[PDB]
This record gives C-alpha cells, sequence and structure tokens, in this order.
C-alpha cells in the first residue's frame, strides 16, 4: 500500500527546493575550477537536468525513507518548482529553461497546484516531472500537449509504405499516405519518458531521382487521440526513474493529448 503526497501549496510548500539542503546544478567538474553562469545556463536546457531532479528525489528517498514527512514535503515542493517552470513555458513560448525556472513572476515556493496547475504541458525538458505531478495529484484529468513542442524526429526509411517505394527502384512523384509506429524513447529522453511510443499518421509526397536521391515533404499528426500515461507506457532512463517513483506515491493514471501537425522534409539516397 502506498504514501500519499500531498500537493503543493503555499502553506505546506518548504521555503526551498531541497529544504536548502541540495539544489539543482550543473554537476561538480573537478579541475574546472569556479563554476559559471553560462555552463549551469545549458544545464538547465539539457535533458540532464529532468534526470538530475528525479535522480536526487531517489536518492532522497533512499538515505531518509519514502514515509518521513520531511521526505514527502520535499517530493511535494520540488516537483512543485517544475511545474512553476512548465507554467512560464507554456505561457512564454521562447525563452530558456534557465529563465523560466529562475525568474517567473510567481515564486515557486508560493506554487499552488489546485488553483495553478495547466491542462498544457510545454513539451520542454521539465516536462517529464509535471507529467508526474499531474498522476499524484491530477485525480486523472486530461492533459495535453501539442505535436509540434516534442522534438519529433521522423527517418522515412523506417516508414513502411515509404521505404518500399524506395527500395523499388522507382523514379518519379508518389503520393503517400499511412500510419506508422514511432518509439520516442529511441532518440528522445524527454519524450520518451512520458509519450514513449505513439502513433503517427502523416501524408505527402516521395521524389525519386533517376540516381537514387529522395525526397519527402508531408504533413506528420497523431493518430490516436491521446496517450496512457502509467508505468507500461514510459520509455528510457526517464521513464524508468518515473516507474520508480509512480510505484512508491498514491495517484491516478490519466491520458495525454497529442493534437496538432507538423510539416516534415526529409531526404537520402537508395
Amino acid at each position: 500500500e502506498t504514501l500519499t503526497v500531498h500537493a503543493p501549496s503555499p502553506s505546506t510548500n518548504l521555503p526551498s527546493y531541497g529544504n536548502g539542503a541540495f539544489s539543482l546544478s550543473a554537476p561538480h567538474v573537478p579541475g574546472a575550477g569556479p563554476l559559471l553562469v553560462q555552463v549551469v545556463y545549458s544545464f538547465f536546457q539539457s535533458p540532464n537536468m529532468c534526470l538530475q531532479a528525479l535522480t536526487q528525489l531517489e536518492d532522497y528517498i533512499k538515505k531518509h525513507g519514502a514515509s518521513n514527512p520531511l521526505t514527502l514535503q520535499i517530493i511535494s515542493t520540488n516537483i512543485g518548482y517544475f511545474c512553476n517552470a512548465d507554467r512560464n513555458l507554456v505561457l512564454h513560448p521562447g525563452i530558456s529553461v534557465y529563465d523560466a525556472y529562475h525568474f517567473a513572476k510567481a515564486a515557486p515556493s508560493q506554487y499552488d497546484y489546485r488553483s495553478m496547475n495547466m491542462k498544457q504541458m510545454s513539451g520542454n525538458v521539465t516536462t517529464p516531472i509535471v507529467a508526474l505531478a499531474h498522476y499524484l495529484w491530477g485525480n486523472g484529468a486530461e492533459r495535453s500537449v501539442n505535436i509540434a513542442n516534442i522534438g519529433l524526429k521522423i527517418s522515412p526509411m523506417k516508414i513502411n509504405q515509404i521505404k518500399d517505394i524506395i527500395k523499388s527502384g522507382v523514379v518519379g512523384t508518389f503520393p503517400v499516405s499511412t500510419k506508422f509506429t514511432h518509439a520516442t524513447g529511441d532518440y528522445n529522453v524527454i519524450t520518451g519518458a512520458y509519450l514513449g511510443n505513439i502513433t503517427l499518421k502523416t501524408e505527402g509526397t516521395l521524389t525519386i531521382s533517376a540516381n537514387g536521391s529522395w525526397t519527402y515533404n508531408g504533413v506528420v499528426r497523431s493518430y490516436d487521440d491521446k496517450y496512457d500515461f502509467n508505468a507500461s507506457t514510459h520509455r528510457g532512463i526517464i521513464g524508468e526513474s518515473l516507474t520508480r517513483l509512480g510505484a512508491m506515491f498514491s495517484g491516478k493514471e490519466y491520458q495525454i493529448l497529442l493534437p496538432g501537425e507538423i510539416h516534415i522534409k526529409e531526404s537520402g539516397k537508395r
């Protein structure tokens, strides 16, 4: 039987991330000399930040115990920071993660889930932790993330209909309309954590030249309307951490929409 983490609130939040006993930063680099802002700015743009916050939670739970009230407070509060940063990224598309996380107009220690919680996640590196918050506290409400925000990289050669035309040795212009399974976790550790394997529809044009050069121009959208967030659908190193934390704490599974479309232009030779 699992433990309940309370939702972030001004009256329960700790005064800081990690109760001032740890913080989210770029790694100790021996012999580098003093740590500087440019290095920490980059650290926050990278997926490693997500990994690091999650690992820190696990390390804390290991050392101090999962049922210890302080532990549950730290969990609540830390996740609170992420929700707050991600809100700011949804609200201000294009700002850095460092800026959204540190210089938000609403103070992260003041975060209140019940009243501030968003249905739109940003798709940036803070999302996997936001997605966990919705499991803990969201009572099964639908969330969504726009397909243009998830870092899709499509290889047309791994799409059966396309591969076939290319391998067939034909030349000219060919219309494509197909559905495929796409493993986000194979290359994207962030999107892999909370979306994993998705189903996509694409429609477009394959152009093959006499010497085997091909170009695919097309549009990609989600084929399934929504995707489950549960222990089984996580993929990748971040996902595995979500699974371990999910198994320890009370919450509800819920579904994530993937509205939107992207336009792709990929190329190769046969």
